[PDB]
DNA sequence: GGGGGAAGGACTA
DNA sequence: CATAGTCCTTCCCCC
């Protein structure tokens, strides 16, 4: 199989270059200002010209404008930067049938029937990285391997602008010589709970007692790295299999006017949508997180499928519903859709 | 057997 | 609640 991956290059931050390319060869730093008080919250995305002094995803803001007090710091806009990712998407789409978003800012292609090998895999990420700077003028990493995994650790390796392919036998040298912490879907927590167990590279789980390694970090996460060390992970590019997908977003200020939430609930199935993507829903539920944070909800089913327009207007009615039957004023609001067609 | 929802955990998917 | 959001983990009801 080959599979090849794309992540979008600091995406936030670049997006951010792009629109006003006045930013650029300056530091930028993307923000989530939470609202505490003047600068509460933590970095999303900076750009390199910011990580060469250590401002980079999740430190506190307060912290970055310390070590970088006149770097450029811009709040959040995850509804342009998911418009500019669909777009780009939608250019990826062109170069395979199989593929698997999986996030705002990466996807993956199954090419094993557009290419023979990895010279021509090559090639064709090339042809890929040109096409998306042309369009939209977004630099991205490419990553190509025989699985999901690995093809996603070349591109982490080649980052920014770049490409890599890791062939069969430099992941034989990988499984032996990478760093735990750098395996997709292993973070920090995890990693010091193996390096406790004196684990620090993928072929040390393959000598230690499975539920000894269960025991400390799940069965999931156990088979996983397992499945990896022993070059025996094999996963479809399928679009991910989904029980509900949805968004709650905090409001300002607690609240139980109709009028005053409505535009947060159509926020959350704004995003939602985007989220959903290809994927229709037939049941749509909206959550409400009262003041005392109690979960209310009240759903519907409809044996078609909802439009987008559809939630908007459906939801409101089972918003009102709520209001009707819990006197508490409202803090956070949301949806969720589940039950989608096939 | 596994979908899928509740509530707390871990990763940036 | 106390960087937010997304997704993962564990457990239990239920088909
Ligand atoms: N600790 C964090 N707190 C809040 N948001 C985070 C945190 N870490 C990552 N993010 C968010 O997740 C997204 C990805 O950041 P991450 O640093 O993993 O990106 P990456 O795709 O590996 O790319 P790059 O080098 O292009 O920025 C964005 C932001
Ligand atoms: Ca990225
Ligand atoms: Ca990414
Ligand atoms: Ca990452």
């Amino acid at each position: 199989m080959i599979v090849l991956f794309v992540d979008f290059d600091y995406f936030y931050a670049q997006v951010e270059e792009v629109l006003n390319p006045s930013l650029k060869g300056k530091p930028v730093v993307v923000c989530v200002f939470s609202g505490r008080f003047e600068d509460s919250g933590a970095v999303a995305t900076a750009n390199y010209e910011a990580r060469k002094f250590g401002v980079k995803a999740g430190i506190p803001i307060v912290e970055a404008k310390k070590i970088l007090p006149n770097a450029v710091y811009l709040p959040m806009r995850k509804e342009v930067y998911q418009q500019v990712s669909s777009r780009i998407m939608n250019l990826l789409r062109e170069y395979s049938e199989k593929i698997e978003i999986a996030s705002i800012d990466e996807a993956y292609l199954d090419i094993s029937d557009k290419v023979r090998d990895y010279r021509e895999a090559y090639n064709l990420g090339l042809e890929i990285k040109n096409k998306i700077l042309e369009k939209e003028k977004i630099t991205v990493t490419v990553g190509i391997s025989k699985n999901k995994v690995f093809a996603k650790i070349a591109a982490d390796m080649a980052k920014p602008n770049g490409i890599k392919v890791i062939d069969d036998e430099e992941v034989k040298r990988l499984i032996r010589e990478l760093d735990i912490a750098d395996v997709p879907g292993i973070g920090n927590i995890t990693a010091e709970k193996l390096k406790k167990l004196g684990i620090n590279k993928l072929v040390d789980t393959l000598s230690i007692e499975f539920d000894k390694l269960k025991g400390m970090i799940g069965e999931a996460k156990a088979k996983y790295l397992i499945s990896l060390a022993r070059d025996e992970y094999n996963e479809p590019i399928r679009t991910r299999v989904r029980k509900s997908i949805g968004r709650i977003v905090t409001m300002k200020r607690n609240s139980r006017n109709l009028e005053e939430i409505k535009p947060y609930l159509f926020r959350a199935i704004e995003e939602s949508y985007y989220k959903l993507d290809k994927r229709i829903p037939k049941a749509i539920h909206v959550v409400a997180v009262t003041e005392d944070l109690d979960i209310v909800s009240r759903g519907r089913t409809f044996p078609h499928g909802i439009s987008k327009e559809t939630a908007y207007s459906e939801s409101v009615k089972l918003l009102q519903k709520i209001l009707e039957e819990d006197e508490r004023k409202i803090r956070r609001i949301g949806v969720r859709f589940s039950k989608f067609i096939e």
